[PDB]
């Protein structure tokens, strides 16, 4: 599977806003930003499932930003270990 896990996103991170950012890297399959504050929890992260793992790898490099000790403010699009993989 070629899923993605970009955490440390701003509140302006929209689901489709994340789909156009990774869509330009390669036709994405299913994308969405995990961040809720009413019926779940405020995640702030955003996953991205590319069709091929090479599309999520080459992109994870052209998008990933950085993450200091307080990893949470900056961006970090790293493969999602996925708790069900």
């Amino acid at each position: 599977d070629a899923n993605l896990y970009v955490s440390g996103l701003p509140k302006t991170m929209s689901q489709k806003e994340m789909e156009q950012l990774f869509s330009q890297y390669g036709r994405i399959i299913t994308s969405r930003i995990l961040l809720d504050q009413a019926t779940g929890v405020s995640r702030g992260v955003g996953f991205i499932r590319f069709d091929k793992r090479i599309e999520a790898e080459e992109a994870i490099k052209g998008l990933n930003g950085q993450k200091p000790l307080g990893a949470a403010e900056p961006i970090t699009v790293k493969f999602a270990n996925n708790p069900s993989q």
